[PDB]
């Protein structure tokens, strides 16, 4: 239903990884425009597009004041996780490993 953000994103804490290979983000949001939709995607070194998903997968700012916990399925292997737009968008790179 929420439009989405627009603006830019701060990360609030060290990026860190769970047992099922998923990363958590905590962010907080400087746009005037919540609330919004948190753009999630993943690149590859050069910057095209990766085989990531959202676990939180309905992601939005409610409070611009307000930190948001997401919870992030990134591909395997090295990846930049980019959290919202263009220039000035939160890259997080990550190299998630799979089981021996």
């Amino acid at each position: 239903s929420y439009a989405m953000c627009l603006n830019t994103f701060v990360l609030k804490k060290e990026v860190s990884e769970t047992q099922h290979g998923t990363i958590l983000i905590k962010v907080e949001y400087k746009g005037e425009d919540a609330p919004c939709k948190i753009p999630f995607s993943t690149e590859d070194g050069q910057g095209k597009a990766h085989n990531g998903r959202l676990i939180t997968a309905n992601p939005v700012v409610t409070k611009k004041e307000e930190p948001v916990n997401i919870e992030a399925e990134p591909p395997f292997g090295e990846s930049n996780i980019v959290i919202g737009i263009g220039d000035k968008a939160l890259k997080i790179n990550w190299y998630r490993k799979g089981s021996s």
